[PDB]
């Protein structure tokens, strides 16, 4: 029996406030945990989007047994969309916010994706489940 | 808001060692593979994307897809029904002689296990009780 799902996705942002506002507003994500200058954790359906300041998640506290991590550079992750329409709605919401649409892509099977950057430069995508054969929610 | 997260990306220099790991240790189904470039696995309704950071960053060719690539140790977590499932994987890591970096009991009585994939990424397996997911 392999794992049934991915519960947490980690991204790193040196400016946590700019990242906290980006996801809170652009995507309306619920914020669950927040420790100033350290991290901001959002919930998305049954998954968690974890944003860490790479410098702190990297720091070794003697009483914190939690394994350390931290990456440098531009990350990537994709939000799920139910169809081209949801993808289109998101693309429009980005235009309405002055957020550049780095890319809009139609895949061989005819599915779509939209691409943007969060304040840290991470590649944030929105794609319909069709990209990987995930039947619509139902 | 988006109803879910579909893709999670990790980086690794040695893709074959990374593929072996996620395929044999976790039994994830491979969906896409481009030699020396990337390997994508399916996990439930999600996708774990493995990239060679150098190959994702490199200036195009005419790859319209945005560039990315991070160097360092990343992190992500697999979902587990309860403690029994967290424990099964813990036992499985030991059977595979993979060192268990950390076994943790959270304040609400939730459990997680931590190990490292070949690239150094912090790979976790925690129960949904952790964030209140029924
Ligand atoms: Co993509």
């Amino acid at each position: 029996k392999p794992p049934s799902a991915i519960m947490e996705t980690a991204l790193y942002a040196d400016d946590l406030d700019a990242a906290e506002a980006f996801y809170r507003d652009v995507f309306g994500l619920e914020m669950v945990l927040k420790l100033p200058g350290q991290l901001v954790f959002f919930k998305c359906g049954r998954q968690m989007l974890l944003l860490f300041d790479p410098q702190e998640s990297s720091r070794a506290d003697a009483n914190n047994p939690i394994p350390r991590h931290g990456a440098v550079g531009q990350g990537h992750f994709c939000f799920y969309a139910d169809d081209k329409a949801e993808v289109d709605e998101w693309k429009t919401r980005f235009e309405a916010l002055e957020i550049p649409v780095e890319h809009y892509h139609r895949w061989p099977n005819g599915s779509y994706s939209v691409y943007i950057r969060d304040p840290a430069g991470n590649s944030v995508e929105v794609g319909e489940g069709k990209l990987w054969g995930f039947e619509a929610e139902n």
